[PDB]
Formats: structure tokens, C-alpha cells, sequence
């Protein structure tokens, strides 16, 4: 089984303990670690932060402990337009720049390969999309002719019916990608204003609609498309959503005014990290969607949709069941990497929880 981590760039500027280097990175807790994100410059992949060139080198020092990890550079992400990878791949000149420019770069650096982050390709996307990877891995295996290991080629995928009906030819991506990571932690959209989890496993008994965003359908809708269930790696979130309840009411179907106040060490409206959960949930009231098999929790006017470790053995069971390549985990620095926030002192809770699974068998 795959243990693909994601671990972001931007999280070295929280303060306190917050603060997270690849350098508390465990080298044997994953199989592969994923830095987050590259940037494209002149249509070529470039560095983001300006100590990158510095944390590259951090983060792969771990494999001199861990010789078996293989670390990936990924591409893209949020705060980068759709539209500025729409442009690239479109003009079959400036795709095959921003291809030539990948190998060399991951070379310098020591990565072992390239994750793709397009985040969403749209209709008039797909095709150029599939031909980006065709032309993406063809100049893997042909590099590898050097005599040196073939660089790995990956892609995390919108975990949305529509999202896939509309810009992804999965049958067609599955046959060049390495592996195929689902992004299953994004099925209630902001648009809304309800309370909703965020990352449920399965349907729910009790609701007609949307019948399609939770984990269950993702997979088995991707299995039907053709993507090889040995190449689909499914999404957990170490993070949580948070919502200003709008009134007393806290079950579903509880209104919303707006995203949760920001956590003290993530800064960010409507998303806490797991250790921030942690920390509140002392004098918070539990609850837990049966159905879903996902919890919550509730202090004040504040709702909040998360994961515990019982929820993410219960997702690693799930996958292993269905037969997937393994799972991934979205991020190392918002799970409680320093160990001392979560009660038990153990380090990664909840990365580590689901790799226990994964090795029973
Ligand atoms: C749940 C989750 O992971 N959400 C992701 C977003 O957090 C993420 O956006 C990032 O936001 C943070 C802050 O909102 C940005 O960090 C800032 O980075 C700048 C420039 O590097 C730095 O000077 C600031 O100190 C730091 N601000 C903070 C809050 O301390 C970060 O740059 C954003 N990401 C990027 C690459 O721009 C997006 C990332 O696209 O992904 C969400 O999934
Ligand atoms: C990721 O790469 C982007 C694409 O190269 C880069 O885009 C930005 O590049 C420059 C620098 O900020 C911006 O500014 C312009 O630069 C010329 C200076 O030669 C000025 O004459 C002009 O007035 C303008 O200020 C561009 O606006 C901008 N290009 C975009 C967004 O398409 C990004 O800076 C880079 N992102 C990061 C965080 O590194």
C-alpha cells in the first residue's frame, strides 16, 4: 500500500508551534511525500517561495535516513489560476517548453517526480489536459534513458461528479499516470449556506440529493470510468471546516451565516487544523453522522465538520476493501506533527492511524 503525503510550503510562517519545516517530516511515515507548490515562469516550472531551493533540500535529506522514500514537486494548487495552466497547455508550443523544462529541474533538486495540480480544468480543458500527460510521461521515459530512474508522473483529481464529467478523460489519463490521487475531502461547496460535512465516507440515509458528493460514490464512479483501482489513491483530510452557526439550531439542515472564525495558528476563515481541533475541542459537544461515519463538533455559535482517528481507520478499511493503490493525506503540517496538542503524545495522530491500518493488510 501507497502512503502519499502532502506537505505545504507556506506552513514554515505560522507562528509558535505552528510552524512547520520538512524537518519534522517522520521519514518512515509515508512512502512518498509531495511538496507543495511549484510555480511557472516563462512556461517553465520554477520555485515559489524564496527559500525553496533551501526546504527542497530539507526535505530530501530524509531520504539519507529513509532510502526507500520517494519525494514529488507538485504543480499548481489554489492561489494559481486554472487559467494560467488553461494557457500553457493549450498552445502545443508553450506545453512542450514547460514539459522540457520539468526533468532537469527535479534533477537539480532530487525529486523523484512531478505531481500535477490543476485545480479544475474545464470543459474546453479536457483534451489538452490528456495531451499534457501523454506528452508529460513520454519525456519521463524517454530521460530515463539516461540511465537513471524514471521519473513518476501524478495528478490530484476533483473528487466531483461534474467536476470529472466536465474536464477529465479519466480512462484516458489513468494509462500515463503513476498514480491518480482523489481529492475526497471537498463535497460541501461553499456556495451554500447549510451545515454539512465536508468529507463524508458514505451517502447518508437521510437525504435524496447530492446523492453524489461523498467518498463511496467518488470511487466507485472513477472505477466505472476505467481508472485502475491499483492507481487510485484516496483523499484524507488532517484539517477541519468551520462554520458561524446562524442560529441555536445544530443538527443538519442547520443555517449558516458564514465560515468559522480563524484558528489561532492557521489564520484562515472556514478551515482548522487538526491540532487546532484538538485544542477546541475541550468544552465542545461531539456528535457523529452514523450513516456518513464522519464527527462534528459544536461550542457556541461554531460548528465544526472534521476527522478523528476513528473515522480515517475506518476510510484506510474502506480502501483496502475496495482494493485501492493506498491513500493520501492532505497535509503532514496541519495533522499534529509536534504530537503535543492531541492528548496522547504520539507524533502525526491521524497520518499515523491510517498507516496501521494500511500495514494489517
Ligand atoms: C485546507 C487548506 O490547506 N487550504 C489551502 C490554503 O491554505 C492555501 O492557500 C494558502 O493560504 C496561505 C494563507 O492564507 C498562504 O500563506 C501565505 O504565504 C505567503 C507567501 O508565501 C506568506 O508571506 C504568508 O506569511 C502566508 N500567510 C499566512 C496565512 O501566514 C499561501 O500562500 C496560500 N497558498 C498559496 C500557494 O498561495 C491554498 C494554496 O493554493 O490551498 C488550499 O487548499
Ligand atoms: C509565478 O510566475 C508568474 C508568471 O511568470 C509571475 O507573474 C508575475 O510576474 C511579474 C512579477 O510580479 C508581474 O509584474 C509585471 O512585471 C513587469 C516587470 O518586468 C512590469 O513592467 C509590469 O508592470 C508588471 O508589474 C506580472 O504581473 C505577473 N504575471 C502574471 C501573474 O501573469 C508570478 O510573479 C509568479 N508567482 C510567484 C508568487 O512567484
Amino acid at each position: 500500500y501507497k502512503l502519499i503525503c502532502y506537505y505545504t510550503s507556506w506552513s514554515q510562517y505560522r507562528e509558535g508551534d505552528g510552524s512547520c519545516f520538512p524537518d519534522a517530516i517522520d521519514p518512515f511515515l509515508c512512502t512518498h511525500v509531495i511538496y507543495s507548490f511549484a510555480n511557472i515562469s516563462n512556461n517553465e516550472i520554477d520555485t515559489w517561495e524564496w527559500n525553496d531551493v533551501t526546504l527542497y533540500d530539507t526535505l530530501n535529506t530524509l531520504k539519507n535516513r529513509n532510502p526507500k522514500l520517494k519525494t514529488l514537486l507538485s504543480v499548481g494548487g489554489w492561489n494559481f489560476g486554472p487559467e494560467r495552466f488553461s494557457k500553457i497547455a493549450s498552445k502545443t508550443q508553450s506545453r512542450r517548453t514547460f514539459i522540457k523544462s520539468v526533468p532537469p529541474f527535479l534533477r537539480t533538486h532530487g525529486f523523484d517526480g512531478l505531481d500535477l495540480a490543476w485545480l479544475y480544468p474545464g470543459r474546453r480543458d479536457k483534451r489538452h489536459l490528456t495531451a499534457l500527460v501523454k506528452e508529460m510521461k513520454a519525456e519521463f521515459a524517454r530521460e530515463a534513458q539516461a540511465g537513471t530512474e524514471r521519473l513518476l508522473l501524478s495528478a490530484a483529481v476533483s473528487a466531483g461528479k461534474i467536476a470529472i464529467d466536465r474536464g477529465y478523460d479519466i480512462a484516458q489519463i489513468s494509462r500515463h499516470l503513476d498514480f491518480i490521487s482523489l481529492l475526497t475531502y471537498d463535497f460541501h461547496g461553499a456556495w451554500r449556506q447549510t451545515v454539512g460535512h465536508h468529507s463524508p465516507l458514505f451517502r447518508g440515509n437521510s437525504d435524496a440529493s447530492s446523492r453524489f458528493s461523498n467518498a463511496d460514490y467518488a470511487v466507485s464512479y472513477m472505477l466505472r470510468l476505467g481508472a485502475p483501482a491499483n492507481k487510485l489513491v484516496m483523499g484524507i483530510p488532517t484539517f477541519g471546516r468551520s462554520f458561524t452557526l446562524a442560529s441555536s439550531k445544530t443538527d443538519v439542515g442547520a443555517p449558516i451565516s458564514g465560515p468559522g472564525i480563524p484558528g489561532r495558528f492557521t489564520k484562515e476563515k472556514g478551515i482548522l487544523a487538526y491540532y487546532e481541533i484538538c485544542d477546541f475541542l475541550h468544552g465542545a459537544t461531539t456528535h457523529r453522522f452514523r450513516d456518513q461515519q464522519v464527527p462534528y463538533a459544536t461550542k457556541g455559535n461554531q460548528w465544526v465538520a472534521y476527522d478523528d482517528q476513528e473515522s480515517v481507520k475506518n476510510k484506510a478499511r474502506y480502501l483496502k476493501n475496495r482494493q485501492l493503490a493506498g491513500a493520501m493525506v492532505w497535509a503532514l503540517d496541519l495533522d499534529d506533527f509536534r504530537g503535543t496538542f492531541c492528548g496522547q503524545n504520539l507524533t502525526f495522530p491521524l497520518t499515523s492511524a491510517v498507516k496501521d491500518v494500511l500495514a494489517r493488510v
